[PDB]
């Protein structure tokens, strides 16, 4: 089947990043032709932990912007849902409907995404176990999902530190397509105080590691300089890597798919 | 004085609502010492699975739990899911509760602030002691002046959670610390399409919160909780609710002496 | 029944710190007459994160120190052993054989505290669920254990941090007396790098909190200038406050007692 | 060259360690590439049970060793429990191993360095990546010179450990790196009186040990491990092994040339 790699910039923070963004990830889709490419940008940081943080220039100028990046690239788009109201609107621009994590059990805002027919990805909650996301992919069918994903994103371990359980991965494979966010699973929750941290060193082997045991697709955020981002600075990806991240794990996930479990 | 924010999880009906209320107003009248808060949630939006009981709307919900206040004068808190619902609830709750997964979702607690209403916020299972220094700040941002956070447990391995008594002086710094005796003790999704729960650890738990030192209890109570429409294995029989709060006033009375300074 | 009351310098770090240690526990034990003094004191220091770390003057040096303090206050005697032969020396001082965290699962340690006929405190492993200390008791009993006790010190959480999940108090009261070991409970292993931190701010609450579930006794390290310890530093009780501690939690026991459920 | 420690998890027999090391030698034939170490317990003295298989003894278990040694050629692994065993082991094993539990206890990592033998210590289901620094120096002081550490998981919640890969990176650092495919994977006490696992995840797992990047795999078989008096949930049926060496060797091969460095 045909690998999907998510990207983009973790916020929208001005509709030129986007298309500065967007213009690399054409390049690679034209390279990688067996890649299926999702341009993935959030027109609001509905969650920050400080109030002070950059949020977005909210639901207008989002949707906007990442209609840009599909008009000019022709570029698949995902974006992810706070309330149920923004799923119509988002709808008209987004392919995949993104779930946020401490959302993944709010069943308005599963719903919400559901009937508008786009797909519908959702982030593993922090706080739940692998086999609690059937209920989640049951919900998701119950209101006319018919395209569902399931991301991992990692599991609270002690404070401020997640932990990826690799066997997430085939138990979710049971009742969804599996995505791994390779910059996410890093992150270090609050742990910079008023912002969350992260370990970057860390994002290409868990990456090379959630390959070799067997997905459907990746999860990467990229900025051109992650230093100077308005929201995870820490574990956005410098997009000059993502070339050479997205030809490992092709090699990776060609050697090792021959020993993937049917499940 | 002290805060005991008691009553069903879900509002099953007002007539669960008056049956609950009638025990909570008695014992609002033999412990003066307490300040009692009626609560029951009109919606479970985050059910775990999509065929469990929910509820019967906001205004339904909104005009059950106006006659709990005006049939026997209690204050009322109840939770609210997306940022439209604040103002509505605020005609009935004197505090508005935002649930532990949404206790990071800045519009809902801003929304929540802005009606002027007491703000409990539930403390996520994801979150540390300290990290709610930041969940304050925006209640403050957004206007709130009576702020409360409210102890419900860590997520600890799966389908489990532990209750890290340090959390309780360390969140007294910024905010009235309330501990939620009830939902501590709940095994998420442990029951496969629903959460389970070990009552039997509910009562030494409580008491190991008033020695430590909290300003409020938070315990869900149905007449017969094997019959309850929700969080079934962790609701504590009305009957027992005088035993359990007559208890923890007399370990407070003596503990409060050693609870620490700021 | 009789509250047990465990206390002393966390190692031996001189005849004379227990002495001093000792006078004051022995005072202790003639005012508060309700309570058993048990004093305590490791030989040695067996598990030190560093090889640079003090651990002590040896076993023979140890008992020696020990059987001074019983025989000049008259106190009843505890330390820990590490390996199966210390079993048989140390039980001619003490009148309880401790078995440490780490090694609360190694049967042949268990079994040589047990044949001599000494009582037998077994510090809960980290890695153990309370459960799981069932299987702990029944090789006691195998092994001739009459008296037995469970000590709860903390269960991992995340990296380099301990929770105390007061559950265990009820559960291990279906097999065993319980103790509360209030100084190790708030240790953070391998928090100082080449030695494990500790949050002393958080020894007397919690304790409040063990006495309140209820429990058969408290286990608490005390030192005249905790700053200067050779060992756990960071969690000993300064000896001054050790009798406002304890008069405490005979205070919250009393108030509590009478809802302590029947195991 | 990659490292493969194998074998039974305990010398149920010598007649079991043959027919194992008949396997592993027919392997270390084929591929030239791997160095394999047969691994045995000659006891097991952390069982959960006083009712539960711990073996023959040390004298039985190093005469067993020595035997596989001689007639298949392969080097020795097996762990010691305390000091006064490291001499006599030495005997037999070119490496020594140091259980989880005991991983600090510094009088059996100084009395294995002693031997002059190398030394493997599986890491703590309590010990942090960094926390294995200490370790190291420890046996270094005592004159080792040959030193690995092992991931075999760490504790998460109750009765279930999990595998942060972050720590392979980290703990290379000061030592070789080995995985635990077989522990890793296991559910202490998970039985009641006896410890679980998932087999159907050993595989998944130990490919990405191999992407991560490790120096070597450690992996528990047995002929028929429903038949195994220990860790029957977690070792592996001896007619898996070669396909999972050789599938590991290929991932390795590919994902080598995207290691780190240091
Ligand atoms: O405000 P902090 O704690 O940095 O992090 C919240 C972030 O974590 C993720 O949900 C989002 O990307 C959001 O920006
Ligand atoms: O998993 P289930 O039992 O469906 O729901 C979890 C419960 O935990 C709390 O958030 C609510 O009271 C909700 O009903
Ligand atoms: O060397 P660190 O990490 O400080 O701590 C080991 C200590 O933790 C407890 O088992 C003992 O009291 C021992 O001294
Ligand atoms: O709980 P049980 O299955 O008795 O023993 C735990 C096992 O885990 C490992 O330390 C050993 O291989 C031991 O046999």
């Amino acid at each position: 089947e045909k690998f999907l790699v998510i990207a983009g910039p973790n916020a929208i923070e001005s509709e030129e990043l986007l298309l500065k963004v967007g213009e690399e990830i054409k390049r690679l889709s034209e390279k990688f032709k067996e890649v299926e490419f999702v341009f993935k940008s959030s027109f609001d940081k509905a969650n920050r932990s400080s109030i002070h943080s950059f949020r977005g220039h909210g639901l207008e100028y989002g949707v906007k912007a990442l209609r840009k990046v599909k008009e000019e690239f022709g570029l698949k788009i995902t974006t992810d849902i706070h309330e149920s109201w923004q799923a119509e609107p988002v709808a008209e621009v987004a392919d995949i409907i993104q779930i946020p994590a401490f959302l993944c059990r709010q069943t308005d805002l599963l719903l919400a995404a559901a009937k508008t027919g786009r797909a519908v990805n959702v982030k593993k909650g922090q706080f739940l176990a692998p086999w609690d996301t059937k209920n989640v992919v049951e919900k998701l069918k119950f209101g006319g999902a018919k395209e569902i994903y399931l991301t991992e994103r990692g599991t609270t371990f002690g404070y401020n530190n997640l932990v990826v359980d690799f066997r997430s991965l085939p138990i979710m494979k049971q009742w969804a397509k599996v995505i791994y966010d390779a910059t996410h699973s890093v992150q270090l929750p609050g742990g910079l105080g008023d912002k969350s941290g992260g370990m970057r060193e860390f994002i290409f082997p868990l990456i090379r590691a959630a390959v070799a045991v067997g997905c459907d697709g990746v999860f990467m955020e990229t900025h051109p300089e992650p230093e100077k981002a308005l929201s995870d600075a820490s574990t956005q990806l410098p997009l000059s890597q993502l070339e050479g991240i997205i030809e490992a794990i092709l090699e990776i996930r060609e050697v090792a798919s021959k020993y993937y479990e049917t499940i």
